[PDB]
């Protein structure tokens, strides 16, 4: 019900939170695993009233991360709770930490600025879809950047979502506005069904002006299968 | 009583200490946690009389982070002496450090060649308040900015403070000088209650001209909640 | 059957994956492995129909690597799902991971702007050979590279195939297209029996204009000698 | 016999492989180490007529390294199949890989642009000595030296050459090349009873125009002592 | 006796060992470390005629150190032997080696063209005082500075002697030559018992022209206490 609520809101805080498997969990009988993968569907039950949390399947996509969360939520206290209580389980303590990206979600201030038919074509954002490929890539801008002014930052931005309007409804798009929480200035977040579309995607978008002031673009770029959280941990219970 | 001599003298150095916890952690009996748990308190304790210890939770905020210390010392070699102590508890055993950073508070060098209505703001540093977000960002500035003279250096930080106006009250700051005894020149120390505010505050340090001379800016950037050790090693003994 | 459809079309995703064998894998009797060994060839088989695995021999040859697939797919999901139950064979269970890459295969699209003399000698690629060398070298473009326009981008291609014409038969070749999926642009593969034939056409095409605009060239360079996967996994079995 | 064969012919691989002891070794009785022992100078007695292996003792000289072998072989498959035996005996079940690279060797390029004053002196490589110190130091060269022409390369290499002149007889020396085989162009070694005068040549090299052009100079750079594999393996066995 | 002559001659050289402590050394019982203190302290006295072993705590001060050896011999092989029977012992057993410089002493080459009154001053080197603050730093000089000429490189020098001068007493320095022994030009080594003092000679060095020349400063900088050889072991023997 409320899923919707902080997903689409402002001042909302998003949380990626990666996760890598220690090998001596497989030398767990697989009663101790299905146990294990019970107490984490419980707690983020237990959760699903303060924060919202979506589940990823990382495992032979991305390298050394089988697991990733992306949780919302009004205060990172509320984040650091669950993520510490996750980190806790019996699962948890077989788990290493292998990445952890902060970001909030703001209103575009860039939009404002953009011709009518782009605001308009822009309230468009993905589309309807089964256990979507989702890609998460971390962005650091270089400081010449920031030394821009309003108007010329806005020109870029239109540019920029000038060679992406080709894929507002095969690719839905989030931006985490991430400086001081971490190392990076943004986390970009994406679904799709179809990855050879978001390959032209990028692709498309390197040919602008924009992307030459990347610092850091990738590292990691985190690849994986949007799925329900149940289907997830089955795989590590035989 | 003597706690507010080494967080505001100069002359005091202040060390930053950050640990991961080993998984074979859990491999332990609570019994044997809650005893180890005990070995640490004391030890502070026992130390209470040279240096102030301070910690903050990193777990679940940070990647490989679960605990950090803050500790405060006129002379290094007790903080030496101390930290080699807690790394031989039984909890010290099974912990990896992350990182070790130190550098002395000193008096403004800047501040006063400013103008007089700024100086007087400046004494404003934060403002009351339980359990505050904590961020350390280690900074090195590239070779050139050294080259220039107190004038100049004087304007960069001027125009820095005018940017950061707005958040004296909202962000509490502490500044280390660095250089020499590690890798780095200054480790930056904030406080708040408000993370969107102090995500502004570094957005509105970006836009500088001083800015565009960071060799190293974070890498880490250390985020965590200041709490009491006794809540801290709680969370490890279940 | 079909296995040269799929190394030959375009819209295939190539997935490449490394393996480092951990030190606890040799404290088991050799009874064991060879059970273990058993469990990863009916795999294979088992995904023979939906997925094609080639695999290489890079222990001896890459440094921190053993084992190194060559996965193509319909969709990645497919090699997702082998991987990740491939991870969990008990051999897989010791097993370090080193390394994903992924990258679909195009029709070319510069080719078409060549000399009709260049690209019917461009049919010619690789030829018959017995258990080849493979070489693995991920590629990372400068961005002012993609801001270039398509005649331009055409030459510097030319002048990369001219220089590289005298190997059209003694080095095999393949390209996947990886921007967005990975930390790269692109993934190349080369097969070939005389490894100073490779080596020449390197330093080769070291000499032409395109070469200098490489953010990353190799890192890791993959070295592996083609194996049917009964030959390679016998090394561990011993 | 074949001895000086491999060691000055082209067409020829080198290439280096350097371990390091785990600690878990010496939890092992002294005869289950000698039992290791045995087996490793037997097996290299095995491959004595493929390939020639030398081998070094890094145990004191350089971090994380405490073994170094160099293998030359007409077939870089000998190799593999040999590091890949001994990386499976019991003594290289307890050793980590710390690194490997491989370079052929070839008759010069540019000494025929030489003085024939030159060609006569670089005649000489080395000098009778009983377990030199030997140095390993990798090189990659920056993109914008292999657009050069021949006659400029060769003037560079003339100014390399004349600074290394005093050092003909006292250092010997050996090139390897690598582009394509790893992620450097050259693979560099030498020899010498005096490392002093092995300095000093290197700072005399610093000096020519030649040296501002390494993208990747060192990282490792490789010091041991060049002795049996005998006196090697029976440091370990106490 | 020759202690003195060693630590000023030229034509010796200096060795920086750096080793962290097992944790699994503390499951041994205090008498079974006592041995191996005794064992190691019979080992150096054993040596005491061919080298000099000077022990530092780097245990809370370094990241990733808990101990450190400078070590002086006329002959770099000698050093390996020492070494490689220290890191054998049943303390050795125990020790991770953590990191392994080299470098020569020299009569310097630069202070002839100074002023008289700086080379007067120059004879001033640290002062008398018991278990001082110890830090090294290695470092690696950019290519274009080897390019320039003796009287260049004097002058350089000269300036960075001037901003020096006020530390002559404070903080005892000794230089070594590395070029070639690792992947750095110089290791530097300073006693002081005023850390503050040494942290504002570098502030002092960063200001002058042959600092921007720094490829690498630092990384690491250790930092340590000196202290007998026989009291640091003991605070390890309890
Ligand atoms: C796919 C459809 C996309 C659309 C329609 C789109 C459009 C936009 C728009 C309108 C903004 C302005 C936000 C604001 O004004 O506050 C923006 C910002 C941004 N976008 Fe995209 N974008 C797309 C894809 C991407 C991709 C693929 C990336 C990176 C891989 C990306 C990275 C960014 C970044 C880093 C910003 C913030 C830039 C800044 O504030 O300087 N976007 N985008
Ligand atoms: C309310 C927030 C802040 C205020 C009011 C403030 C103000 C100042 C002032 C007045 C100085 C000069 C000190 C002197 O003269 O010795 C200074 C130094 C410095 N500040 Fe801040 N600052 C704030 C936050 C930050 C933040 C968030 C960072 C980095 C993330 C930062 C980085 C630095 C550094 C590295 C120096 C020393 C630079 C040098 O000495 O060359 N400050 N700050
Ligand atoms: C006999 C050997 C080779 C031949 C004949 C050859 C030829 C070609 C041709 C015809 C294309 C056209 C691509 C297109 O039209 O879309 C191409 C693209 C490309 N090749 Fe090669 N190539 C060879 C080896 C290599 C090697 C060794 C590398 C790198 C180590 C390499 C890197 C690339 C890259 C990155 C592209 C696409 C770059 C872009 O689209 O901007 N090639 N090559
Ligand atoms: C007595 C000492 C030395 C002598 C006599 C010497 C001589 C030479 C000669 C004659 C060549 C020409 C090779 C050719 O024409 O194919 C050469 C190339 C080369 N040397 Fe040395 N050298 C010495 C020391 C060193 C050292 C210490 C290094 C690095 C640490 C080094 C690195 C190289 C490299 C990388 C090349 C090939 C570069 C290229 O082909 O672009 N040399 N040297
Ligand atoms: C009181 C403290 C210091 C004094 C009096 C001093 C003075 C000098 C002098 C006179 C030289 C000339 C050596 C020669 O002629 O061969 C020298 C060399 C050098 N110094 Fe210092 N210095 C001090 C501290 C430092 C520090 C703290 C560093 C780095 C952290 C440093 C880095 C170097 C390096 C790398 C060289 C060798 C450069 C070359 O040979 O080209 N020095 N120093």
């Amino acid at each position: 019900a409320d899923r919707e609520k902080l997903l689409t809101e402002s001042g909302v805080y998003g949380t990626f939170a990666t996760f890598q498997m220690d090998h001596d969990w497989w030398d767990l009988p697989g009663e101790s695993r299905v146990i294990s993968v019970a107490e984490v569907k419980g707690l983020v039950e237990q959760w699903s009233g303060k924060i919202l949390v979506e589940s990823y399947l990382l495992r032979g996509l991305s390298d050394h991360a089988d697991l990733m969360f992306r949780v919302h939520a009004r205060t990172l206290s509320d984040t650091q709770q669950f993520l510490s209580a996750f980190m806790g389980t019996r699962l948890g303590r077989h788990l290493t930490s292998g990445g952890l990206l902060h970001g909030v979600s703001k209103k575009p201030t860039y939009v404002a600025g953009f011709p009518e038919s782009m605001k308009t074509e822009l309230q468009v954002n993905g589309e309807s879809g089964s256990r979507p490929y989702a890609i998460v890539i971390p962005i650091k801008k270089d400081a010449e950047v920031w030394a821009l002014d309003q108007e010329a930052r806005t020109a870029l931005m239109q540019e920029h979502t000038q060679a992406a309007l080709p894929y507002l409804k095969t690719v839905k798009r989030k931006l985490y506005h991430s400086t001081g929480l971490d190392d990076v200035d943004f986390i970009t977040y994406f679904e799709t069904e179809r990855l050879e579309d978001f390959h032209n995607l990028v692709r498309a978008l390197q040919q602008v002006k924009e992307f030459r002031h990347n610092r850091r673009f990738g590292h990691p770029t985190l690849l994986g299968t949007m799925s329900p959280l149940d289907e997830i941990l089955e795989k590590f219970a035989q």
